[PDB]
């Protein structure tokens, strides 16, 4: 019942931290999660990607196809 | 002794091409197919991540942790 990702930012200013989210938990809590660690000051700023693909806010953790290989959320954030 | 890759860049102009590459070719072989394919114009301007990890020009394709849940290198172009 746990989803541990890493969330890599790929720009500078860059950070990898990890955290362990719920299944039933949406692609906004991430960005809720990353407001909160200040590294991000907008949901609307922040866009989320996995194997290239960018994860919209309504898609469940659940949904995501992490294995032991790759469990790292790519992070991009881009001004409004 | 193939290595399938996708290359998905993921600021515009997007694209998502596939390739079998050889296990002993490096990252600068993926950036010159890139070239070739008419994706991008220099070598320079290239960078590619695997699960938010920049892949460097020497690195060989071999040493990719490529798996079937994931054998998609994320594309990223900047000016020199």
């Amino acid at each position: 019942a746990a989803v541990h990702l890493t969330l890599k930012k790929i720009q500078a200013p860059k950070f990898s931290i990890e955290h362990d989210f719920s299944p039933s938990d949406t692609i906004l809590q991430i960005k809720q999660h990353l407001i909160s660690e200040e590294k991000a000051s907008h949901i609307s700023e922040i866009k989320l990607l996995l194997k290239g693909k960018v994860l919209h806010d309504n898609l469940f953790l659940s949904d995501l196809k992490v294995t032991p290989a790759n469990s790292t959320i790519t992070v991009m954030i881009k001004p409004n």
